[PDB]
């Protein structure tokens, strides 16, 4: 009667329903059928039904236990059949879902499991539009869960069935209400519910209640926990969590158990001073991250989540906006573990500069959106990293006006979880900005026209006109191809096929200086940590890509901007990085070299001869001007001070040719 | 009158001719228009005409000079127009070509350069078939070359115009005939041709001749060079080259100059003992490499060539087969520089297990193939790394029988260059094997059916029946996806959608042991160093990919086999690598762990407790058997001996579940 969790990812048989013959090919999960077409820039990539079928041997000894199929994510509608009989449907591409199959299987034989996944367009399931790909299929894990007939229920919106509600938290004491779903299919009886909080081998809490469970009972039980002088989850400084074991016992035997983290903290956002974690001001040095990657689409493996977090911590990221939808439980686990303050959001996404709408005013759309919000909150309730619930991105009032509906979602979020503030990401003026507790804007001053300086004007004017708003920046960024390089700085056309890397570097340096000076801005999030898929894009070095990443789509190459942020945000790892190394061909008679470093100064050498030292500025940048190259090959080297220095080096070619002038 | 070489890669205007309207988009070279479609597995990817146009300002001061447009590579037919007037055509996707434009331009104004590139199917330009993509477009650099009216000619098959023919080479002395093409468009006159051999600042040779040049003269001049006690290019041990400057002088002024490397060596292949470089036996530890990469197709940048060579040297590669076509001058330069013995080949490729033919018996096909061979030899003549000329890959006699034609190519190769042997890569029995000086076979014993043991039987039986043959292995390999992992070793279906990484590891370990024991095998080349594009493939973890690489297509991930070879071929870099780390889920009650290391033994730890030391075998492999894991997470660590060890580590999950049995 130990709970079992059996992965069912291997060897499914797949075909599209547009293939009428019935032949199938082997696939293995996680899987999307849009990893080739959408990623090649095909705008009308396959959106429709793909069918996955697998034989599952139901063990004779599972008779008398309860059996559940839990899906971590299927985009975007899933219809599940056991022995070809429909058992249920889930509508929504990003939340987990579960079906009990206990009474639906034949014990001691192979049973068919068939999943018919549909990512076809709909007007009743958010997201309706967006600058990303709606990759179809079973792109997260599938599990067979086996439990006692009397269990901690897995059936409440596919959540772990335990909510560790933080009611009061300070360094003196924490009070928590452990709410636990119980489900009984055995005879009427009683059981003992135990909640055990530990830190390593040390017991911190232990609470018990006897509970009466009628046959067919599905009930919520609540146990208070008190922890004196708690160790708090304090972001990257100390991402500490207790372990909580919730178990059911009968006549001296444990019959079921689940574990969840408890990371205690408290926070607030001040309109003038920014974000405070556990009573201390904390600048939120944030980036955004989509759940896709080159070649595999959104069919991410655990090492992919692991590498994305490793790259963010290397850069000194301490905040993340996991846009534009609920992401993997494992990704939120890694945010908990590494101390990253997380903004998690539902996929209520508007059109941006494109056509159509994020909101369609019909009951089916509205009720589904509420179910997606409840899923997000209940499924991910216990992650201390999550400190904001995001309710939308770039909705607009024209046509169907989502204002009243967004007020409904806000009230529902506050009722489900009074312990986190709501937030949203806006690109509009007006009423949509005054609903959520924190507000943020997506700003591209210096990329989509204008100069970075208009970001400063916007922030200052907004803060002065509306002093009660807690203002953030939910997106800012600029495109870059690592293969587009030029000696001189000039602003490219955003929508064109030329995105020189130096303009992205310049964009981030100027925008960051504006942000750094404005502590009323509670958090800022770079769009985006990685290049990502968007099939309709036709810009930069190839179609189908949003190239605003600080790192490329395959996670292989860090663009110059990554190191500018690393020098400024990760000050305890010594480093020096020469900018513009991918610009190998130089034409300008007067060369400028620039390095990012954590050192107070650096020295430049050209062809083995020192050009002398320069001091790092407040933004960890060292600059040498009017450097003279010799025609042909030149070796450029920068070094930090001391007898054991760090170095960076490049060979460039200097050419006096051109073109008219 | 210094020679100028001006890169013309930036900002061309592109459209397909199937787009009849005339609108264009900016592109930048190197460029292929098949980097999205063919790489997504679209079998009928775009094969036809793409048009590139750029305005080129012709400087008034270039009047009186000579002007050439040189193309490093356009796949596969290029028609070039200046001010919309046709100037010439090149047929062949892999060799350089050049057109003089001196008398075709208007000086002091912008002139249009239009290139109409066509990669449409043809039956008169090899390669006609092949297991790779025929990526279309201007995928290598374009240059404007500016010279004196009297110059070292760039017009001999677009070669540098100098052939440093090695006539006798030993450690006592080297005799070289410097053959130099001269071209005069100025008045009848004389000039002084100088050939200067140097090592750093030291002069080793200096020879001069006066030459008489008629107006319109295009002539070949030959100067003998003698070098006493030469330093020889000796592979990776000492890849030494002299620098040669060839210059033309008049009345005390230098008027033109080119430089080429001189890497002196001699070699032979013995049917029983293998390959000898500079009189010393040298096992050729080889891999093959295609000129493509994820995302960019064959539009490779110099850092791509640089990274490919870096990865090969890391693995201890000392030989390379640059299949299946002439590759970049820069790639052969890197082979020279790093000491890698190189097999360079023309694209005379047969069908393998697929339909159609590599040979069509018509004069147009045959004459074009001879021009592609002459291009390869003349353009790449001076690279010491190149030690074999490959004439075909997998032709077959059935239908049009290429035997007589391959004898013609062999005789032409020997006439153009008596200093290198010819070779070929075969998958057939019979006469095709008895034409080139060295012969090699493509073998997949243990992958395309059978067991690796049949490679041993083939090699031994062939060597015994035909003792005069110099036998090599031109391809051997097996597919692997880094995302297909399983606890147990079982042979997969080659053509299926399941290519577990452990089978590739096993394949290479067994095949390498067969090779290592057989010194009569002069060279072996892994197919392939990298996964590569082949649009028609439908196997492994995604369509459109040949996944036989030791490294993935984006060059990011080294598969386990890479480290098996690194431990065995690069013995002077200490290392330890735990195999099967990507296999995170373990089911077998009895676990086996395996490490590759350069150390004589290694120690295993499980959950922090030593399982004891094991000795490395002759193949640098350490193995522990019957290792007991605890249910759930286990930390596995291996370390080399000593107080400062090298380590490798992984966390795996051990699960006692399954499926019937
Ligand atoms: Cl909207
Ligand atoms: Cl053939």
């Amino acid at each position: 009667s130990l709970r079992q969790d059996i992965l069912l990812n291997n060897n499914w048989n797949f075909r599209f329903s547009h293939q009428v013959q019935g032949d199938t090919r082997r696939v293995d999960l996680p899987h999307t059928w849009n990893a080739q077409d959408a990623l090649a820039g095909k705008i009308d990539y396959k959106r429709g039904i793909g069918n996955y079928e697998k034989a599952l041997y139901i063990r004779p000894e599972w008779k008398g236990k309860r059996l559940f199929l839990r899906f971590d994510g299927v985009n975007s509608i899933a219809d599940v059949f056991i022995n070809r009989k429909h058992i249920g449907e889930h509508r929504g591409g990003y939340g987990a879902f579960i079906f009990e199959i206990t009474d639906l299987v034949k014990y001691g034989e192979k049973n068919s499991v068939l999943v018919r996944a549909n990512n076809g367009e709909q007007l009743d399931i958010m997201p309706l539009v967006g600058d990303f790909n709606f990759y179809g299929g079973i792109y997260r894990d599938v599990h067979l869960l086996i439990t006692d007939e009397t269990c901690i229920s897995p059936l409440d919106y596919a959540s772990p069935g335990v909510y560790l509600v933080q009611e009061v938290v300070s360094p003196q004491e924490a009070k928590v209400c452990a709410k636990v779903n119980l489900s009984n299919r055995a005879a009427d009886g009683t059981a003992e519910l135990q909640v055990l909080v530990t830190d390593g081998t040390k017991v911190i809490c232990k609470e018990s209640r006897n509970v009466s469970l009628k046959q067919g009972a599905d009930i919520l039980e609540q146990l208070p926990l008190l922890i004196q002088k708690p160790r708090l989850w304090n972001g990257c400084e100390d991402p500490f969590m207790y372990q909580v074991s919730i178990s059911l016992h009968k006549d001296g035997k444990q019959i079921d158990s689940v574990t969840q983290p408890l990371g205690l903290r408290y926070y607030h956002t001040d309109p003038d001073k920014g974000f405070f974690l556990n009573g201390k001001h904390l600048p939120l040095h944030g980036v955004c991250r989509h759940q896709d990657r080159a070649e595999v689409g959104n069919a991410l493996r655990p090492q992919h989540h692991e590498e994305d977090v490793a790259l963010m911590r290397e850069m000194g990221v301490n905040a993340i906006r996991l846009a534009h939808y609920p992401q993997a439980t494992y990704m939120y686990d890694l945010m908990d573990k590494h101390g990253i303050v997380t903004w998690a959001e539902i996929p209520f996404v508007g059109p941006g500069g494109y056509a159509d709408k994020g909101f369609v005013d019909q009951a089916s759309f509205r009720e589904n959106g509420k179910q997606q919000l409840i899923e997000l909150i209940r499924q991910h309730y216990n992650h201390p990293s999550i400190c904001f619930w995001g309710l939308f991105n770039e909705l607009k009032e024209v046509g169907d006006n989502p204002v009243e509906y967004v007020k409904e979602l806000n009230a529902l979020a506050k009722q489900e979880d009074p312990t986190r503030p709501t937030t949203s990401a806006s690109n509009q003026d007006g009423n949509l900005n005054f609903i959520t507790e924190n507000i943020a804007w997506n700003r591209y001053d210096g990329w989509y026209g204008s100069t970075p300086k208009t970001l400063a004007t916007f922030l200052d004017r907004t803060h002065k006109k509306h002093p009660e708003l807690r203002i953030g920046i939910s997106e800012y960024g600029a495109g870059a191809s690592i293969y587009h390089q030029q000696d001189s700085l000039k602003q490219p056309s955003a929508s064109g096929w030329w995105h020189p890397e130096n303009w992205q570097t310049y964009y981030h340096m100027e925008n960051w200086k504006i942000i750094a000076e404005r502590p009323f801005v509670w958090g800022t999030f770079v769009w985006n940590m990685f290049d990502f898929g968007a099939a309709h894009r036709t810009e930069g070095d190839r179609p189908g890509i949003n190239d605003k990443g600080l790192v490329t789509f395959d996670r292989k190459v860090r663009k110059d901007a990554f190191y500018f942020y690393k020098a400024n945000w990760n000050k305890q790892e010594p480093m020096i990085y020469l900018a513009e190394k991918r610009c190998r061909l130089r034409y300008q008679p007067e060369q400028t070299f620039m390095a990012f470093t954590t050192a107070p100064e650096a020295e430049l050498f050209v062809n083995g001869v020192s050009c002398g030292k320069q001091k790092a500025d407040t933004y960890s940048t060292v600059v040498w001007k009017n450097v003279k190259l010799t025609s042909g090959e030149n070796i450029i080297r920068v070094t930090t001070p001391g007898k054991k220095p760090l170095t960076d080096e490049v060979t460039v070619e200097y050419k006096e040719d051109r073109h008219h002038h």
